[PDB]
């Protein structure tokens, strides 16, 4: 479901906030959890750190 690609991404995004970066290998291994693929991982993650950053 959408809901759990979410949560899956999020909770990695949590757990690494320091280093918000999957490597290729990580990436994969989300694409399979989620169902996305590599290129989507990769979208949402440039997404996530720019909200994170954006201005309030």
């Amino acid at each position: 479901f959408p809901k759990v690609a979410t949560n899956i991404m999020r909770a990695w995004l949590f757990q690494h906030l320091t280093h918000p970066y999957p490597s290729e290998e990580q990436k994969k291994q989300l694409a399979q959890d989620t169902g996305l693929t590599i290129l989507q991982v990769n979208n949402w993650f440039i997404n996530a750190r720019r909200r994170i950053v954006q201005p309030m």
